[PDB]
């Protein structure tokens, strides 16, 4: 019934005080009535980096902030206990849970091992560099878990490589050596194969660790009762083990289990090859749509507008796309910065929140704001205008048969018609220029529309055949209403 609202619930910045799964608890009520359907959450497992982990840096899946490992119990964001009582509390609420899937590497290793492996260059991984026995990072055994859950321990076989010989203390891609030992394919080609990342490189062809995922992936969906997925790296991951684990999971426990992966590339095309590789089986963030906002937002006004979808999850496969502003990769200070200019964002989350194609997210520093520092430099992410505003306008008036006008290089806008148990008329007008106006068609005769962000004071009216003028500030977006 309801138009689905994901948020990113997290930005890498968050402070280091076990609060995050506390804030998703005493918040979900009202994020449900601004509109929010679900949200993927961090990483919930202890990392390498112990409570400064953000996540990514995997070393104990099965620790949801429940055992003393990496210098304490808690991870970044809580403990065990209060990461599940923020997914009961969402449930009550009406909002699902994507959980933060890390696959790719393991770091933080109990101990390391004497490996023969080749080395290879770092811009082409199918160069092989000269052959070396190094010591490797790679036994997994978590000691202070005592085999709660699982008692499955990682070894130097289960991974295809390192960065870093702690013998010989030399940083290079190091290679496994061994029968069948390969990087995996399929991949991203970026660097001839793009299977290594960092830390230790799971061998997703070893038959222990593709049957390892799948344990972990039920276990964790009885334990928290997740109801999907975000997963992470997926352009450095066999595809066609990512299909599947997703297909074994759905199979096995008969959930839907919403999935969308980060291939987070801007070239639409590498993202339309995973997800052939993939069947379909996960939705896939809009990053080349990040890079429009992007590029739009840094243009003056000189972007041409009409081609503000072109090249994006959102026009080529709509129902594969997890539309999106911003993420933790693109925010300020971080190696991908490509912050979108705060003056579009109010564009940019219209666009996504109230056209009718693909699934939109919505970042958490958008949201609420973010203040923080590093290398000495202070960010103040300023909290989005009209955020909260297009967020209930997406849960209550877009609705119903869409009509796009993307026909000008500054003023854009499109139609919505309503449906049965959302029977009111929107027309959605924006300028990354001076402002204007257009005729567009709603399909309601003789109607009043008022502009539901405030902006424009006046009032529009169709015609007995559903065509009016709607007009627009410059720089700016207006959200025409015609309640029922
Ligand atoms: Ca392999
Ligand atoms: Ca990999
Ligand atoms: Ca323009
Ligand atoms: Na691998």
């Amino acid at each position: 019934a309801q138009n689905g609202t994901m948020m990113q619930y997290f930005h890498w910045y968050v402070p280091n005080d076990g609060a995050l799964w506390t804030q998703v608890e005493n918040n979900a009520s009202a994020l449900s009535d601004n509109g929010f359907t679900a949200l993927w959450l961090p990483p919930a497992y202890k990392g390498a980096g112990g409570s400064n982990d953000v996540g990514y840096g995997v070393y104990d899946m099965y620790d949801l902030g429940e055992f003393d490992q990496q210098g304490s119990v808690r991870t970044k964001y809580g403990t065990k206990d209060q990461y599940l009582s923020a997914i009961n509390t969402a449930h009550k609420n009406n909002i699902q849970i994507y959980g933060d899937v890390v696959f790719n590497h393991r770091g933080g290793a109990d101990g390391k091992s004497w490996v023969d492996t080749k080395r290879v260059d770092w811009n082409n991984r199918n160069i092989e560099l000269g052959d070396k026995w190094i010591e490797a990072w790679v036994e997994f055994d978590f000691p202070g878990r005592n085999d709660k859950y699982s008692n499955f321990h990682w070894t130097w076989y289960h991974f295809d490589g390192v960065d870093w010989d702690d013998a010989g203390e030399e940083k290079a891609i190091f290679k496994f050596k061994g029968e069948g030992k390969a990087w995996d394919w399929e991949v991203s080609s970026e660097k001839g194969n793009y299977d290594y990342l960092m830390y230790a490189d799971l061998d997703m062809d070893h038959p222990e660790v593709k049957q390892e995922l799948k344990d972990w992936g039920e276990w964790y969906i009885n334990m928290t009762g997740v109801d999907g997925f975000r997963m992470d790296a997926v352009k450095h991951i066999k595809y066609q083990y990512l299909q599947e684990w997703i297909d074994h999971l759905r199979w096995k426990t008969g959930k839907e289990l919403f999935t969308v992966g980060e291939y987070w590339n801007y070239d639409v095309n590498q993202l339309h090859n995973f997800i052939t590789k993939t069947s379909g089986s996960m939705s896939l963030f809009d990053a080349p749509l990040h890079m429009n906002f992007y590029n739009a937002s840094k243009s003056g006004g000189s972007y041409d507008m009409r081609q503000i979808m072109d090249g994006t999850l959102m026009k080529d496969n709509s129902v594969k796309a997890v539309t999106l502003v911003e993420n933790h990769d693109t925010q300020p200070l971080q190696a991908l910065e490509s912050t979108v200019d705060w003056w579009f964002k109010p564009l940019a989350y219209a666009f996504i929140l109230l056209r009718e194609e693909g699934y939109p997210s919505v970042f958490y520093a958008d949201y609420y704001g973010a203040q923080y520092s590093d290398k000495g430099h202070d960010i103040n992410m300023v909290k989005v205008p009209y955020i909260e505003e297009l967020v209930t306008l997406r849960k209550d008036y877009a609705y119903g048969k869409q009509h796009s006008y993307l026909d000008h290089w500054d003023v854009i806008g499109w139609t919505r018609e309503g449906d049965a148990k959302h029977p009111h008329s929107m027309a959605v007008i924006m300028s990354d220029g001076p402002g204007g106006s257009k005729w567009m068609y709603t399909g309601k005769p003789s109607a009043r529309y008022v502009d539901k962000l405030g902006i424009r004071t006046e009032e529009v009216w169709t015609d007995a055949n559903g065509w009016a003028e709607f007009p627009v500030n410059g720089g700016s977006v207006s959200v025409w209403v015609s309640v029922e």
